[PDB]
């Protein structure tokens, strides 16, 4: 039984029951991610900026099941196109909107990537991928208005893959938190 999330505290513990078992409902989780109506004064704890690039800040662990985690994205802030490490993830707006760019994966032929589609994800909606879907890259095109976004991936990883645009070429990176439960992590 989903029912709306009153709070982002609320949001967390009704995530810790429907991640209670060893599958996941991708449509319902998605579902609730986009009920929950963002209340800026519920995650400023969470939203700590840079200034030169988008930031991620741990909010809850899960039950190990998974991350969540906001993302805050300064005007112009993007990510890399990237892959997922055999998770789900999900994506709602906090704050602002975000072009979410979907590229299909390479062949091993160095070639440019071409783009499949874009979408602009806009504020309390949730986006959902994993690796089947394709790749993406999420970027802040605003010139006037950061982004705040709340991320869900299941399960937790700590790596992904970062492809170049010019050749499909990729190389894996470590995700490091800017802070974790309100705390500043340098
Ligand atoms: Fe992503």
């Amino acid at each position: 039984e989903l029912l709306k999330p009153r709070t982002l505290a609320d949001l967390i513990r009704i995530l810790h029951e429907l991640f209670a078992g060893d599958e996941v409902n991708v449509e319902e989780v998605q579902a609730v991610l986009e009920a929950y109506e963002s209340n800026p004064a519920e995650w400023a704890l969470y939203a700590k900026f840079d200034q030169y690039r988008y930031t991620r800040n741990l909010v809850d662990q899960g039950n190990g099941k998974f991350n969540l985690m906001i993302l805050c994205w300064g005007e112009g802030h993007g990510s890399s196109i990237h892959d997922h490490t055999d998770s789900h993830c999900f994506l709602k707006l906090l704050q602002g909107n975000l072009k979410e760019t979907l590229f299909d994966w390479p062949d091993k032929k160095s070639n440019e990537m071409i783009k499949k589609s874009e979408r602009t994800l806009r504020e309390n909606q949730c986006a959902y991928i994993n690796d089947s879907i394709g790749l993406h890259r999420v970027e802040n095109v605003s010139h006037t208005e950061p982004a705040v976004s709340l991320h869900l991936y299941s399960p937790p990883f700590d790596t992904c893959h970062a492809f170049d645009q010019r050749t499909g070429h990729k190389n894996k990176v470590t995700m490091t938190f800017h802070s974790k439960f309100g705390i500043r992590t340098p």
